[PDB]
């Protein structure tokens, strides 16, 4: 088709940078992170939405690999598992160097594009990965973390998750607690993209007001099209336009069609809506591949991106608009996050009040007066 | 004084590289790692064995800063606190760049020497810091860990501590378990110095036979002089000689004189013994300043090293011998550990058997149990 051909033509110049793929999670679940297991070979990997040949077929040039540890690891082994997940991403890049180029900056993604490699970054899904520690935060930064999803589907002691909006969770921090605000201040200082997927509206609003840099939704869709609280409402979409932020669209069926069944066209509806309310520069891709049980007809795996782009061209999106959705909006936001960082500025060191630390799996050294 | 002048002349060419200083622990216990606190100013800090002017007076040119988290943090928040202690060391070097040069190699130490800065490295004290994970181990390496003390004063699921030799602990792994052997192999491939301070004799001997590179005792003294199980016995000293390893002398009174009261002359007695049994290239310093309640008369703080060097010269240690004790032996061992590392060798990924993990602060993802 003419649109598919144009899609590929454009994608050769502007490869897609996806904001959220949970392949690392599958590697842990399926092989206990044993990359040498021949069943785990990435050139032939089956049973997942992602593998090397599929990535190449979908013209994927950049990928924020999700370093995710479940909510039940909070106040348990969340920090240990986050390190192991970041480790599996590091090893993956070193194991398939002909394919992946591990990067931690916007300039780095651009170099990957020049080299014909899949720029590979790390996105930490859930603030429970830092265990309310500014020191652990900086450590994750040093290890490659380039975005932090403030919460997953559970509250941290300083940020509220989306389930607060469905009543399944209590509004603990009413957005961001004072420590949570220092976390935003710290993420801003370091140059880490703040990610609002999985958080509550109050947390979305608090962050869009508080952050000194544009923020992202690594894998969130349009609430107007599908009223899932994992999706973004119009008033927030307006804040996204105001701050020049970015919503990277999630392909999960139940967030797209609000039911188990969904198709490629319905994803373009979310894209259209985000483009109309938040603006064309606020649109991106955050498929949630390998993180969801259901993906749309036409978007069975990571090789289907050109078909989604072809559809956007069919709906009259201009080349500039699809190039922005593909990679340029993410790059603009990433560069702004880097410009707004201040590594010379003294790091945030005021800890979270002891009465706010939860669980029965810690000790209280340092805390006294 | 002839020997004090000579000590300084020699120390200006070969400043001391101490193998273990617990200042980070003091920064946590005293200020909860708040380096901006006015009391925490390192140029004026009182109440500790270490601070900037003291380090300069003692001619200290290299230091392995201990990143230590208590034994009771094992199976609790050990990993979290380890990252926080590593973080305070990183921040310390950043806050006083005119004094500390953060380094992670032997060439880096020589660079610090050339610039007149105190080479600042990280020594992780206790295998519980990795919570039996090879991924956390690699993460710590990436964060700057250049030596791992296999155990502190408690057994890990894969190594036995020194208390086993006093009867207070059971010989769980009877040295190193199979996973513990894999840890040692990973430490060798990474280029991390294996530290035998705090381990049982069975662990020292198992590691000495297994390691493919020379090892160290970052802060342990001579068992013949003081029969403390925190000290190294002669048969292990013969293994140290055989492997061209290194024993860095601890200044703690109770490990020196085997009693609360001790003096500089007695520490020199330990150095003499190690030199006799393990050889001159197996001696160094690992004072344990800021990690102990009692230090010898004449060795009150970190500014006292020149007096100890003067005593060794007085005792007829040659210039080559003291330069070895000061810096050259550690540098030799470091270079060997670096040469034994292999970047191309596939990382160890066979996890510890699930049934060997303890505590109630973890989840069993990857295994399923
Ligand atoms: C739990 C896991 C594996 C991270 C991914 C995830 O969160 N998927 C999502 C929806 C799938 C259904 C749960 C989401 O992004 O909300
Ligand atoms: C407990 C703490 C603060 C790490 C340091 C430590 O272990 N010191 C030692 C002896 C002092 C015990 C009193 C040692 O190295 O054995
Ligand atoms: C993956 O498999 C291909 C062939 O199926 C092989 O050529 C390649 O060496 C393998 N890669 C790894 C890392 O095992
Ligand atoms: C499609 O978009 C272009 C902008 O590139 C616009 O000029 C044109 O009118 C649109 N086509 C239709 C049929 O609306
Ligand atoms: C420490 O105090 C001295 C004054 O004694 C001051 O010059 C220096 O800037 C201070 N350093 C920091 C990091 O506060
Ligand atoms: C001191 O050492 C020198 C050279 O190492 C040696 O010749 C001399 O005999 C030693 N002096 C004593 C008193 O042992
Ligand atoms: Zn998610
Ligand atoms: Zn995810
Ligand atoms: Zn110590
Ligand atoms: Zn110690």
């Amino acid at each position: 088709d003419f649109f598919r051909d144009e899609a590929e033509r454009i994608m050769r110049d502007s490869p897609v940078i996806d904001g959220h793929n949970d392949l690392p999670w599958q590697l842990l679940d399926m092989f206990n992170n044993r990359l040498q297991d021949e069943r785990a070979n990435l050139t032939t990997l089956a049973g997942t939405h992602t593998n090397i040949p599929k990535l190449r077929a979908g013209f994927v040039g950049g990928q924020f690999w999700s370093v995710y540890t479940p909510c039940d690891t909070q106040n348990k082994d969340a920090v240990r598992r986050t390190l192991e997940q970041m480790d599996v991403v590091h090893r993956m890049c070193r194991m398939y160097p002909e394919t992946f180029l591990y990067v931690t900056s916007s300039a780095g993604i651009r170099q990957a594009f020049r080299e014909g490699k899949v720029a590979s970054l790390i996105g930490v899904e859930g603030g429970h990965s830092i265990d309310s520690s500014l020191g652990v935060l900086r450590a994750l930064y040093q290890l490659g973390m380039r975005y932090l999803t403030l919460t997953h589907s559970c509250n941290t002691p300083w940020a509220d998750n989306w389930l607060v909006d469905t009543g399944d969770s209590e509004p603990q921090s009413q957005g961001l607690s004072p420590f949570g605000q220092r976390v935003v201040k710290e993420l801003n200082r370091l140059g880490v993209l703040i990610d609002l997927a999985h958080v509550s509206v109050a947390t979305m609003k608090a962050t869009l007001q508080l952050s000194r840099a544009p923020v992202i939704f690594s894998h969130s869709s349009a609430y107007s099209v599908c009223a899932s609280r994992r999706n973004v409402p119009d008033d927030v979409l307006r804040l996204v336009k105001q701050t020049d932020s970015l919503v990277m669209v999630n392909f999960y069926n139940n967030y797209i069609s609000c039911t188990n069944k969904a198709n490629l066209s319905q994803v373009a509806d979310h894209l259209d809506h985000i483009k109309e309310v938040a603006g064309a520069r606020a649109v991106g891709f955050g498929g949630d591949f390998d993180g969801v049980p259901r993906v749309p007809e036409g978007l069975e795996d990571v090789s289907k991106y050109p078909d989604l782009i072809a559809e956007l061209l069919r709906r009259n999106w201009t080349e500039a608009e699809v190039k922005g959705a593909l990679a340029d909006n993410l790059l603009r936001v990433f560069e702004a996050v880097e410009q707004a960082s201040n590594l010379t500025q003294a790091p945030e060191e005021e800890p979270i009040p002891l009465d706010q630390l939860g669980g029965s799996c810690r000790t209280h050294y340092g805390y006294s007066s």
